[PDB]
């Protein structure tokens, strides 16, 4: 158990779902938690700069992220989804805690490579007072779009 | 200058463009060469197993790959595109030639990591009598699909 802070920074080249634009927001859901960002109107490169805080019980179940086009009068169209795992992040955190302040500032603790078994668009760095994981996610099931976020815990 | 053999092996989870299926084929084009594979009817996981042979003049210009849904009565719908570079491959080839048969069979000469500046879905290996590059490409501008190919030269 712990508290995962997801800083949702921005979307890049998101899909159009309302002809001229989209009104994108993100839903994160982990088991049964569902948290949402604010809506950015008429944008496919939204700068959400929005923080979500997730309560982790089970560090091994994936965290799902979905982008939607907000529309007041109909169900919101999906604009891509991605999953990520926070196992490696939680382990990098345990380590840094057990080493103490002897671990130098700016140290990259772990590099995670994009593969066919994840949604990274580039190598994800776990970096050190705070351990942080920088993620650039390739959205699945959509013709374009990426989301950039940074993870914190706890 | 040289001859690039592109073994187009298969497509994986390609997009639907004719409701129930697609009839996918690939066009490769490098500057002004345009070469096409055979059409696989009613498939989104086509096993093309088809060879294309490209004449390279300029090793630094990208090779573009596009998948299309063949339809006799209308322009063929695009089903994704990708670009790849053969610079690193040609250099791995020069090397193996200059070393000679002292270079062990099965040796991985180069690993190329997926990044936001390429279309790899996983790390691409350049491997040795023949130098070969294995590529798994993530298609762009489409909601799903990958193409697996192997490069040979010359
Ligand atoms: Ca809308
Ligand atoms: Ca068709």
């Amino acid at each position: 158990v712990g508290l995962l802070r997801i800083h949702v920074k921005r979307g890049v080249n998101l899909a159009i779902r309302d002809i001229s634009s989209s009104d994108p927001y993100i839903v994160v859901h982990c088991g049964k938690q569902k948290l949402k960002t604010r809506v950015v109107k008429h944008s496919v490169n939204p700068e959400w700069n929005d923080d979500l805080t997730l309560s982790v019980t089970d560090p091994n179940l994936p965290i799902k992220l979905t982008v939607y086009d907000y529309d007041l009068l109909s169900a919101d169209d999906k604009m891509g989804e991605a999953e990520f795992h926070i196992g490696p992040f939680i382990e990098a955190i345990k380590f840094a805690h057990q080493l103490g302040p002897g671990l130098p500032n700016g140290t990259i603790i772990k590099k995670i490579e994009p593969s066919r078994k994840n949604c990274l668009s580039e190598s994800s760095h776990i970096v050190l007072g705070k351990i942080v994981q920088n993620m650039f996610l390739r959205l699945q099931h959509v013709e374009c779009g990426e989301v950039e976020l940074q993870l914190e815990w706890i």
